[PDB]
C-alpha cells in the first residue's frame, strides 16, 4: 500500500533544496507516501554533500526521505543519463513493499518522461517558478510549434503580447531571453518546456492568492495537466528559522526598524565595474542605510565610498539572504527578482526594487510591478548578458536612487500590498490554505492515478 515517489531535480544545490523542502511537506500529508531524490552530482559538489548529509543525519527529517546518487560522468549526454535513471528505477520497482507512484521531474529534467513511459509509471513536473512563467512558456511554445512563428521577432521589440495568463499586455522586452533568441539556445529550451503538457500533473512554486489570473488560465484548459500551487517553497524550515550571522545581526540591531535597504543579486549577479559604481553612487545620494552583498572594493567602488558611508551602510560579500530579510531593520530589498528571492522577501513582508538580470527575472519584475503592483521598479528589461564585443548597457544612478526613495518611504501602496500579500502567503501553507489543499490533492492524485 506504500507509494514511493522519485524526484529528479536539475543539477545544483539550489534546485535540490526546493525539491527537498517540497518533499518534506508532501510526506506530512500522507503517511503512505515515500520520496526518493536522485542526485545528479553528489560526490562532486561538496555543498551538495553537506546538504544531503545534514538532511539524512537529522533525526527530525522523515525516515521516508531517501537520497540516491546518479553517477553521471563527463561524457554522458541525454543518452547515458536516461539509462542510469532506468537502472535505478528498475532496481526500485523490485521492492514488493512499495509501488512506484511515478517520476516528478524538473523543468530541465523532462527528458526522463521516456523512462516513466517504459516502466508504465506516471510522469509529473515540479515547476520551481511561478504560474505566470509556466503559462508564458507554454504560450511561447504554442506560438512556435502550433502557429509556426519565428520567436526572434520579439527580440528587442517594443511590441506587446497578449499572453493568456496575464491580465495586462506583456512587453516583448520582459520575455525570457532564451525563448526569443533562436538557434541552438532556443531549441534547447523549447525541447525542455514542450514536453511538460505531456505529463499527469504540474507542481508550481506559488500560491493562489499571488498569481490568481494565471492559475485560472492554466486550469481552464482541461486538455492540459492539472496544476498544483504548492508554494511558497522556501529554502529553510519555514517554521523554525533560517541560519543567520552574529556580526550581521549586531549591526542591524542598531539601525531603526524598516530603515536598512538590503541589496543582493543572487548567485550570478556579476555586474561590470560601471554598473557597480552607479549602484554605489545611488546609495550615497539616497542617504538611506544600506547593506550591500557585493561579489578590490576600493578599486571597484567610487573614491572614498566606504569612507563617506561608514556609519550609515556596510558592504560585504555573500549574505544570508533569508535571515537578513527577516531582521526587523530591513525595510527594503533591491533584488534581481529571482523567484526564490521574491518569495523570501514576500515571506518576510519586505518590498522589492526590481533589477532583473537573467532567466525569467524580467517577467518576475514585470509581474510584481505592473501586474500586481507590489514592487517598485528600477528597470524591467535590463539584461546582464552582453553579446559579442559590445559595451554592456548601464542603468544610471538617478534611476536607482529614485526607486530606492520610493521604496524606503514610510507609507506606499507597494509596501501595503506586500504586507497584505505576506499574510496571504503564510496562510496558504497553514492547514486549510490554498497550497495546503493543493499538496493534499497532489498526493491524493498520485496514489489514485496508480490504480
Ligand atoms: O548572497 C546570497 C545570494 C543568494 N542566496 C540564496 O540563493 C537563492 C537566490 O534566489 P534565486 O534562486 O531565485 O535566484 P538565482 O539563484 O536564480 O539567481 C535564494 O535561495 C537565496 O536565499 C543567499 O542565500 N545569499
Amino acid at each position: 500500500t506504500n507509494v514511493e515517489l522519485v524526484f529528479i531535480p536539475s543539477p545544483g544545490l539550489s534546485h535540490l533544496v526546493s525539491t527537498v523542502e517540497a518533499a518534506k511537506l508532501l510526506l506530512h500529508r500522507d503517511h503512505r507516501l515515500s520520496i526518493t531524490v536522485l542526485i545528479t552530482n553528489l560526490h562532486k559538489d561538496t555543498k551538495v554533500e553537506n546538504y544531503t548529509l545534514k538532511t539524512t543525519s537529522n533525526p527530525n527529517t522523515s525516515p521516508r526521505l531517501r537520497f540516491i546518487n546518479l553517477p553521471t560522468q563527463e561524457e554522458d549526454s541525454i543518452d547515458s543519463q536516461i539509462r542510469q535513471v532506468r537502472e535505478i528505477v528498475s532496481v526500485l520497482i523490485k521492492n514488493p513493499d512499495s509501488k512506484l507512484g511515478g517520476l516528478v521531474l524538473d523543468m530541465f529534467c523532462t527528458s526522463f518522461i521516456q523512462v516513466a513511459e517504459e516502466f508504465a509509471i506516471p510522469s509529473y513536473v515540479f515547476f520551481t517558478s511561478g504560474a505566470s512563467a509556466l503559462g508564458l512558456l507554454q504560450h511561447l511554445v504554442s506560438l512556435k510549434l502550433e502557429h509556426n512563428q519565428d520567436l526572434t521577432q520579439f527580440k528587442d521589440s517594443d511590441v506587446e503580447l497578449s499572453v493568456p495568463c496575464f491580465s495586462v499586455p506583456v512587453p516583448a522586452k520582459v520575455l525570457p531571453a532564451v525563448m526569443v533568441e533562436g538557434g541552438p539556445i532556443e531549441d534547447t529550451f523549447m525541447n525542455y518546456f514542450k514536453r511538460i503538457p505531456e505529463t499527469r500533473g504540474i507542481m508550481v512554486n506559488t500560491f493562489y492568492e499571488l498569481e490568481s489570473f494565471a492559475i485560472q488560465s492554466l486550469l481552464s484548459d482541461a486538455k492540459a495537466p492539472k496544476v498544483y500551487p504548492v508554494g511558497p517553497i522556501l529554502g529553510f524550515d519555514q517554521t523554525q528559522g533560517p541560519v543567520g550571522d552574529d556580526a550581521i545581526k549586531k549591526w542591524l540591531d542598531d539601525q531603526p526598524e524598516n530603515s536598512v535597504v538590503f541589496l543582493c543579486f543572487g548567485t550570478m549577479g556579476s555586474f561590470c565595474e560601471g554598473q557597480v559604481k552607479e549602484i554605489a553612487m545611488a546609495l550615497e545620494k539616497s542617504g538611506n542605510r544600506f547593506l550591500w552583498s557585493l561579489r578590490n572594493y576600493e578599486e571597484v567602488l567610487p573614491q572614498g565610498f566606504l569612507e563617506r558611508t561608514k556609519g550609515v551602510g556596510k558592504v560585504m560579500g555573500w549574505a544570508p539572504q533569508a535571515a537578513v530579510l527577516s531582521h526587523p531593520a530591513v525595510g527594503g530589498f533591491v533584488s534581481h527578482c529571482g523567484w526564490n528571492s521574491t518569495l523570501e522577501s514576500l515571506w518576510f513582508g519586505v518590498p522589492m526594487a526590481t533589477f532583473p538580470l537573467y532567466a525569467e527575472q524580467q517577467m518576475n519584475a514585470f509581474l510584481l510591478v505592473k501586474e500586481e503592483g507590489m514592487a517598485e521598479m528600477i528597470t524591467l528589461d535590463y539584461k546582464i548578458d552582453f553579446k559579442g564585443e559590445k559595451q554592456p548597457e548601464i542603468v544610471g544612478s538617478d534611476e536607482i536612487e529614485a526607486a530606492i526613495r520610493r521604496l524606503m518611504a514610510e507609507e506606499s501602496g507597494v509596501r501595503r500590498k506586500v504586507k497584505e500579500m505576506q499574510n496571504k502567503a503564510r496562510s496558504a501553507l497553514l492547514e486549510g490554505g490554498s497550497s495546503y489543499d493543493a499538496q493534499c490533492l497532489f498526493v491524493h492524485d498520485v496514489i489514485n492515478n496508480i490504480g
